[PDB]
């Protein structure tokens, strides 16, 4: 395995999907 | 395994660390 940001729990991964939206914020403003 | 956001490549993981800073942007403004 190279590298991975683990989460642990269903809701946990999902939480990271929204966390990715926030990333977009930077790429935006 | 629950879930994980894989990357693939050293620089690749690192890139995601900066990607996490961008996340902070949302939690900020």
């Amino acid at each position: 395995e190279y590298f991975t940001l683990q989460i642990r729990g269903r809701e946990r991964f999902e939480k990271i999907r929204e966390y990715n939206e926030a990333l977009e914020l930077k790429d935006a403003q």
